[PDB]
């Protein structure tokens, strides 16, 4: 008589058949049919149906059935409630906004985070420490990347570019640094040559950004060597262009840091928080423009309409330079190259400081907390090494 | 015999009729009446009343009945407990302070966040991307707003105001920038004219701050054009005033950013955190005044009562300038235009730095966390698109 | 037979009499006695004892009885668990460290936050807005405090102290500012005189820090007026001392801000977080000393043992000045008056920057979070105005 | 018939014997054996097994049995769930990543935080305040450490090193400071001598870093005294070396601060967050290198290939100095000694500022939150003094 008792894991839940039918197409709606006594596990003597599930969360699922809103309990995790909803046939997109984010947190974080000697030669990058030879190769690669970066940094130092007035007063970098860069080049191009020759999935290897970086890093030395024969003025200009391009040597440390879990988590966080990064950029641009205009106008209060001497006493000659001042003041960087010198400009700068603090504190915590989730999940996955399931599902 | 059993969703709750009557005027108080056996769903054989509700939270409601204090469970959400309290007749303002904020969080966040061709022409701003023509119009508006802002920023640059000594050594802005601003004006005033002519709810349209901004942005060009005919000295002064007013061009980017969810969430957060903003302002003012006075006095320790040379060795000539120093030091901005040069002033500046850090870290986290709630709720509402209810309430 | 059933709010809990006796002196230990059948509410037919309490938390209390450790459920609040423990006779100091802080949070926050016309005249400060006359008096007091502060700030400005060379080239402040300070004095001393004459609890009134501040603020004007008659050189020195003491005028704004809930919450937070403030001070001192010594030594690498020219190229002449540099660099203030100019000093300064960031981020979040608790509780108490209890305890 | 009822603390849990056998080797798997009726507490009349445990968490353990995933309820603490899992034979390493971190938090924090007169003389450092004589000794040690640090700081001040041109224009520190350092030395070496003579566990005492620091602090004075007799030029060089080593006096304040709970918690946090510190270091190095290169190239846009005058207008002569600029800009320190002066360098500096803010805000919150856990746990352990257990385990 409209009375149905559901025994979920030893706990008897009593509700109405109309309440069960309120959500058609689900297991509890099917149970509310006159044929459930034969279509389900039914007890004639006890006059109740049995279910080997978790009653505590069945209570909340039946609360959805009863009221019309699907919430999520805070005493169990999202994955557990998801398994129970899947078993009961409840659509997980019915979760109310008051619980959706907490319910999805873990799944969202997981989504964000996720010849016979030819294989041996291709194993040079895969777990280099696994083999002694590959570990030694990795150590040599670290040496020859650090040395290349050091040579690139030193080539710009004035000590290594004494001015030669014989050939014409121009500068000339020392040749020993070039020789060290050359030995770096020969070793690193040996590695690149073996990687390119012994290369499965050629399309993927070419598309690989790290390999592209390696190729564009090795190109300039060869191009400079070849073009030196031409020894033309246009060849000199192209040599200058090649020197400009030589900066790609610093990008070979991303290969070294590619195995770092913190770096991978940071990359995943950057991919996930694109909206927050765009929000930060837009906020910063708005504040920069507004405060540059405000300081420009506050530093000219009481000035003549067109007198050129109005701008002779203020660092803020124009609004574009106020942009730089505003970004520096908003980031609390405060270089001091430009600062207000009037009372009105002083008030404007104070407002700029507080506004920058607040507008940067708006989305940076969101990005930081996303990074926290992803880092914690990665560390947990490390601390939980793969092992036997220990559980046998039913035949 | 004073013993009453309430069967809430299959779970039997046993309490005393005096306990039920402790809260008069509620459903459980009515149940505690001699006529509940006919006024409610009663089972003579089982001698208990049945309720198709959530027992887990009925336990806490009955705990309110039993002890006298209404708390809120942490295993269910505020909206769920609110529905249950509403059904049971419990006043939601009885929630104790230890649980009120958590119970209300979601509702507070939601409150904070909340001719035949004439409609087609009025659809120019409503979902411009919806129609191809309106999307093109929006692209053109973006172009003509960015170009206007660029021209306004460039007019203040010294490169575009060569000094003319013929007519009288004064500055004169280039005319090509004025011409580009003029084409910007003609397009934007075409848009404004159509918006004003085809305008439902004229009162609302006039009261609209964005439309007011548009009108005050278009006024100065027309006023300068008209007043140039007068060519009087007072007309020149009014032209200078119009140049000052010309700054309202930068306010036309708020129209572009008005569709941004981050901007709307920021606005809602600013509306909600007025108390925290006032607290921040008052704290900053107190600290600024106190530390300006303290540094003024610390830089004059051991000085003569009236010797004018006492202030010749310190940046802190007066307390008003100490205000600027104190705000700069409190925000950790540290421009460096003024800094203590004595030991006592050094100690005072250190105290200013720490005090500013703490007093700014007091309410900024509150504002940030409010922003976090509102942003998370808005993102959840986006991720949860409107769909079928999927639930049928009882006839 | 060692089997006892406890019916707590309709839920039957079955345990052993030895388990109940494991904690002597409590209600459940008494229940485990052969005389509980007459000393408690017992049901012979059902063979169980009845209790009109919350079973969900009785389960955790019985878990304490069973295992030996008292924990606190996260599905209910600390006050609720406290009431239940008090009823069951459990000592609340048995709570394990894994739950003690969460259990106590709310109570700790509450502890931190906590003639016939003679009363009318004494009501001048109590809710001044309550009476129209008192509100007008408060407005006048605000006016005469702001004006006094403005006069005090302006007296130090060079515009108001033109140098008089007739009487002897010394400075002399303008007399109109003194006259305005005098009218401020007469009004404020009228208020102070009425407060002192009509004064209940004279001991408390004298001990009041705000009234002490008022008296020390009014003293210097009278002392300067009286001592001007002496017109002696020692009198001039005492006049200079009185000018130094005149700074106490800025302390009369604490009276205005004493009614501010944010200010009161800040005071409570300062009282509560004394340990964290001491930790911050000690950390800062350690880092300052260490980094001052480190930078002093890093700026003298390769220098002569005693050559005086070693310190001619570095801002770090000594360690005491390195203290100032270190505090400025640790607070991320970066004035720029002193900075490393060597590679070793540069590394030391970088280490100082990161170390300061971390050591300041250590306890500042603790203080901030305490402030957050207290502010949230105060706002909740405001949002929950006093009303009828609505609940009637049993006779 | 495949139906088994488990009565856990008065609550009847009904499941299948196959469900119980899904996890072999556990208590519930043993219960699912035909001999459980004699191997466990069984009730023939009621046909159920009894367990004096917590049903609420038994429900989640049986949910593990049922589904195959072990989660952890959020309504109870990690230690409680750990005791229950241990009783039921469940491996605590089966906890899913969605709950592992919350389940382990407390245990991880605890792991991170963890003659007859000869003993009396050795009690000089153990609870010095316990005995009056030891408290006086501690006060004297504080005096003689602070005075030594003050003398060390003052010896580098130019006031105490007047230049002597008689003996040869070199500097000479005052002798009274040396005499005060000598009395400091005699007292502190008395303490060290008694500590070394009366010393249990000599190996541990020698290995103690604080005692090593004490010995290396006392060595230089004796070495300078002894070597002064030689009075050789090489002896003068070794005297300069000893002056350099004299810096170890500042390390004697770690002994004073070794009893501070905040310092111990900081040390534990540093030990625990090694991964986060390495992440911070690697992030900072990557950003510093990248932004130094970027600013170097942005300040030379449009410059000649080799013209020496290209670097005459920019602070960024090389990339190594850009390293210093980049670290200063990333930490928001902003000294101002070097800043971009071009538009491209300005954009690069802005990007550096935001990138530094974000990359420093990534792991610093993790370290801060670890510190928060450890500090809260230490304060809780203090607030919970050792007392009687009050609970008697079963014979
Ligand atoms: C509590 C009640 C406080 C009451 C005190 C406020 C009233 C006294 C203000 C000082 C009035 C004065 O005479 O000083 C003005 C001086 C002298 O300069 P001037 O007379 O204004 O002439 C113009 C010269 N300029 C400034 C353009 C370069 O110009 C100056 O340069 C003075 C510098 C200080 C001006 C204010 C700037 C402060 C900015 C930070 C404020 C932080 C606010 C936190 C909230
Ligand atoms: C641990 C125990 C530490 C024990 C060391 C403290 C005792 C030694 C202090 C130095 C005493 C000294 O002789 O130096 C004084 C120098 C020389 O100047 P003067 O002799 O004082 O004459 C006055 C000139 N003024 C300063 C007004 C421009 O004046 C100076 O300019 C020195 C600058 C340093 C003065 C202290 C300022 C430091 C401010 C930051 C402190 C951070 C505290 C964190 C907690
Ligand atoms: C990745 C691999 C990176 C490999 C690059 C490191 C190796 C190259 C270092 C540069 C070596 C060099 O020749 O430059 C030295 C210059 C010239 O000066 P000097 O030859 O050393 O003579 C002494 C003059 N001083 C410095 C005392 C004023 O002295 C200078 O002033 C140069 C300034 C830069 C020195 C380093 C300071 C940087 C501090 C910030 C570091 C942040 C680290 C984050 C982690
Ligand atoms: C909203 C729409 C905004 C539209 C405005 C952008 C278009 C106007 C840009 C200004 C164009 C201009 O004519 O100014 C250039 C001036 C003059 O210098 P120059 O003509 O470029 O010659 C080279 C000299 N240098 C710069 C190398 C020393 O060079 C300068 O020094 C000007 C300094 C400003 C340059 C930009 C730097 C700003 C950096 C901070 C940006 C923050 C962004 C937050 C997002
Ligand atoms: C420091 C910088 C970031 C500027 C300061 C930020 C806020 C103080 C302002 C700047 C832009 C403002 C927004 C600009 C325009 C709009 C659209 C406005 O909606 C409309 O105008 C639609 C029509 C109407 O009903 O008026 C709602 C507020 C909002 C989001 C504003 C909220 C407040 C904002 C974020
Ligand atoms: C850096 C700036 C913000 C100043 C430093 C802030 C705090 C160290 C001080 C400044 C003002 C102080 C408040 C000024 C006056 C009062 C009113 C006082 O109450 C009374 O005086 C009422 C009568 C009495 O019982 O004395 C309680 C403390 C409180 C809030 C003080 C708490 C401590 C405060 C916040
Ligand atoms: C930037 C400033 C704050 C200095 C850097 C802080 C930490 C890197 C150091 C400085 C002082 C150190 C503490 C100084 C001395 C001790 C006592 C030491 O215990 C003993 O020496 C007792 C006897 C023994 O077993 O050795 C335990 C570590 C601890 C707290 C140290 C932990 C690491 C600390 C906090
Ligand atoms: C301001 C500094 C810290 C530089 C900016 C940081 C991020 C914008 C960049 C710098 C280094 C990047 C990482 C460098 C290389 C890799 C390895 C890459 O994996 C591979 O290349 C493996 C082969 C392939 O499938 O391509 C995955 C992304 C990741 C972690 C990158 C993610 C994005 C990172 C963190
Ligand atoms: C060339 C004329 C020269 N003489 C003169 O008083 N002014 C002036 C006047 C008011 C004024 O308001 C201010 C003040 C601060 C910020 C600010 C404004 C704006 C222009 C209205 C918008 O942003 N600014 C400048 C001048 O610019
Ligand atoms: C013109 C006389 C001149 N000669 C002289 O010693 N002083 C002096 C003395 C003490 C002194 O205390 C200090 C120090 C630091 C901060 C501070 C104070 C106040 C005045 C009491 C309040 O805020 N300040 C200054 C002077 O101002
Ligand atoms: C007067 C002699 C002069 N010539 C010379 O090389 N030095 C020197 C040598 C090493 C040195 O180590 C450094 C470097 C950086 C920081 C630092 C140290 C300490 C002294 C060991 C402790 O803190 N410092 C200075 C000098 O001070
Ligand atoms: C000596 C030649 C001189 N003349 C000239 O235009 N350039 C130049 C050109 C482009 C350029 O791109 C930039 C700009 C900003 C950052 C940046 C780059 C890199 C080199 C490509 C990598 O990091 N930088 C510099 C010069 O360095
Ligand atoms: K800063
Ligand atoms: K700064
Ligand atoms: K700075
Ligand atoms: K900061
Ligand atoms: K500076
Ligand atoms: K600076
Ligand atoms: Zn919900
Ligand atoms: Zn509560
Ligand atoms: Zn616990
Ligand atoms: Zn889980």
């Amino acid at each position: 008589s409209e009375r149905i008792v559901i025994n979920v894991g030893g706990t008897r839940h009593q509700t109405h058949r109309s309440t069960l039918r309120t959500l058609p197409g689900t297991r509890l709606a099917w149970l509310a049919e006159p044929d459930a006594h034969s279509h389900f596990d039914y007890d004639p003597r006890a006059d109740e149906f049995f279910f080997d599930r978790h009653p505590g969360v069945f209570a909340h699922i039946l609360n959805y059935y009863r009221t019309g809103k699907l919430h999520c309990p805070a005493d169990v995790c999202g994955p557990l409630y998801e398994e129970e909803l899947a078993f009961w046939g409840i659509d997980e997109t019915d979760v109310e906004p008051c619980c959706w984010m907490t319910y999805r947190q873990h799944r969202d974080a997981e989504e964000a985070l996720d010849r016979r000697w030819q294989p041996r030669i291709w194993a040079l990058f895969e777990d280099p420490y696994s083999s002694r030879y590959a570990r030694y190769v990795a150590f040599a690669s670290l040496f020859f990347i650090l040395v290349s970066i050091t040579t690139f940094c030193l080539e710009t130092h004035e000590r290594f570019n004494p001015i030669v007035n014989k050939t014409y007063r121009e500068a000339e970098t020392e040749a020993f640094l070039t020789y060290i860069e050359g030995v770096c080049v020969v070793w690193f191009t040996f590695e690149f040559l073996m990687r390119v020759i012994f290369c499965p999935n050629k399309v993927e290897f070419i598309k690989n950004s790290l390999n592209i970086i390696d190729f564009v890093a090795i190109l300039p030395f060869y191009l400079e060597v070849g073009l030196s024969g031409l020894s033309s003025k246009a060849a000199k200009d192209v040599l200058g262009f090649l020197r400009v391009v030589r900066f790609v040597r610093i990008l070979r440390i991303f290969k070294l840091t590619r195995h770092f879990v913190g770096l991978r988590v940071l990359g995943h966080t950057l991919r996930a928080s694109t909206n927050e990064f765009l929000l930060l950029i837009i906020f910063l641009a708005l504040g920069v423009l507004i405060f540059a205009t405000m300081i420009y106008y506050a530093e000219r209060i009481g000035a003549q309409p067109n007198d050129p001497s109005a701008s002779e006493h203020t660092h803020f000659k124009n609004i574009p330079i106020g942009f730089w001042w505003a970004v520096v003041t908003m980031t609390t960087l405060g270089y001091g190259d430009m600062y207000p010198q009037t009372w009105s400009g002083m008030l404007v700068g104070a407002l700029c400081a507080l506004a920058g603090v607040l507008t940067i504190a708006m989305p940076v915590p969101v990005i930081v907390n996303n990074f926290g989730m992803y880092y914690s999940l990665a560390m947990a996955k490390q601390k939980l090494p793969k092992k036997k399931k220990k559980h046998i599902p039913r035949p």
